[PDB]
């Protein structure tokens, strides 16, 4: 769920996830996907496509178990859908941290309704 | 949908809705409800309660028509679900504006995991 996803982004990036990524670019936060603005935005595009393919569980609300071990996110077995979800969320937290160097505050709180249309996943 | 909601908040408040209201208090933005921290937060609590009566339309995804007449939000006769949805969004936009006087930036990007459990609507 968003609880686990936001915790992971905090553990990986050291950043408040809502402030930094609740509405960044065309793909981070609410409101679907759009052509990515930059590498950080592209992380969130891949993440939304990761969710789109999952079936059997709800990426928004379903909770799941994960551990922080040796400063690594380790997804608990859970059940297969929840483990795939934990893996989508892990991957985005890692991707966002990797791309902090080009994060651009201009795209924060971005105007999404003006975003170009996204290619299909 | 979130597009119409965001636009109404912008028109009423003159604030960027993602920045001011995307993660405010225990009730504004993602997740559910919780005990409200202040008046602005309580507007969002009322709004989430409003959405729970909706039958036959998705408050997040479903578009509907409204217009800005004499600096007033005017819901279009949509069908019954969408008109109610439009009325819910209008009311929260007005309430947020009416309570800008006590808006506290400290509640922005709040820790919503520790919010106390909401009372029944
Ligand atoms: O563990 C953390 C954060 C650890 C952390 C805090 C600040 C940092 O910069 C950092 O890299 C890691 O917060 C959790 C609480 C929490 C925060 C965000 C959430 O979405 C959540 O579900 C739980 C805790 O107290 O264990």
């Amino acid at each position: 769920s968003l609880f686990e996803l936001g915790k992971m982004i905090l553990q990986e990036t050291g950043k408040n996830p809502a402030k930094s990524y609740g509405a960044y670019g065309c793909n981070c936060g609410v409101l679907g996907r759009g052509k990515p603005k930059d590498a950080t935005d592209r992380c969130c595009y891949v993440h939304k496509c990761c969710y789109k393919k999952l079936t059997g569980c709800n990426p928004k609300k379903d909770r799941y178990s994960y551990s922080w071990k040796d400063k690594t996110i380790v997804c608990g077995e859970n059940n297969p859908c929840l483990k795939e979800l934990c893996e989508c969320d892990k991957a985005v937290a890692i991707c966002l941290r990797e791309n902090l160097g080009t994060y651009n505050k201009l795209y924060r709180y971005h105007l999404k309704p003006f975003c170009k249309k996204a290619d299909d996943c």
